[PDB]
């Protein structure tokens, strides 16, 4: 149960592009089991992971005694592979069903082609679901657009909530960048913050990247960040 201290509902700025996703997520965490399952989808750096673990953290705090499980489709892959090699299929099934009340799986696009794993995940889903265990799945693609995927699994993804994250607008981006700073206990000029939150618009992974890059500079160069200086430092965040 090692979740990220930052990935919480409170450090999530809401905006037209992520509002619905954020509420579904929050709602699911307030009533684990009521809406099974929750499948969040969106492109890179849009809050999937962050949102996914918030459900985790929120539940760890308001439902102290409740087995919460976060995981990457990839680990679900790597763990199975071993289950087969090491020979203990049980240990695996005990770990991902018998001993979980809430199961959060991130980046499911990793299972494309991996029909092997796809099959085992399928049942894990059904057993957890038939016993009211909350399931949440994050994907960089929507159920349909998920290539090389077992229809039965895919149709399992839809029988619940389906929310889509979309990149935020400039106004909302600046707010995210500001809340990003708090979390890093940093600080920047009200003209640098702007320039960054206005030109590092690919995704939020890079937005934070830049905001940290600068902080690292303000660490070494004890002086400070000058708008011009920032632009030199952030070359690879405007045209990668
Ligand atoms: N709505 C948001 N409000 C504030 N910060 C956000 C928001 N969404 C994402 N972030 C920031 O971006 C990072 C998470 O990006 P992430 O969710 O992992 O991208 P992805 O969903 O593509 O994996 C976090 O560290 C967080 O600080
Ligand atoms: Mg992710």
């Amino acid at each position: 149960t090692p979740l990220n201290p930052d990935y919480t509902f409170e450090n999530f700025v809401v905006g037209p592009g992520n509002s619905f996703a954020y509420h579904a997520a929050l709602e699911v965490a307030k009533h684990p089991g009521r809406y099974n399952p929750l499948f969040i989808y969106g492109g890179v750096g849009l809050g999937k992971t962050h949102l996914l673990q918030s459900i985790g953290n929120y539940v760890v705090q308001n439902e102290p005694d409740l087995r919460v499980m976060y995981i990457t489709s990839e680990k679900f892959l790597n763990d199975l592979v071993d289950s087969m090699k090491e020979g203990k299929l049980n240990e695996f099934r005990e770990k991902y069903r018998k001993k979980v009340d809430i199961l959060l799986i991130d980046d499911v696009q990793f299972l494309i082609g991996k029909t092997g794993v796809q099959t085992e995940l399928f049942h894990t889903f059904n057993e957890l679901h038939d016993s009211g265990k909350q399931i949440v799945i994050c994907s960089d693609r929507e159920p349909q657009k998920l290539s090389e995927f077992q229809d039965r699994l895919v149709s399992r993804f839809q029988m619940g909530l389906v929310a889509k994250l979309e990149p935020p607008d400039e106004e909302t981006r600046k707010s995210i960048a500001r809340k990003m700073l708090e979390i890093e206990h940093g600080e920047l000029p009200e003209e640098v913050l702007n320039f960054v939150a206005e030109n590092v618009d690919d995704n939020l992974r890079r937005l934070r990247g830049a905001i940290i890059k600068l902080l690292v500079y303000k660490e070494t160069t004890g002086k400070e960040v000058d708008l011009k200086e920032a632009i030199l430092l952030l070359k690879d965040f405007i045209k990668p």
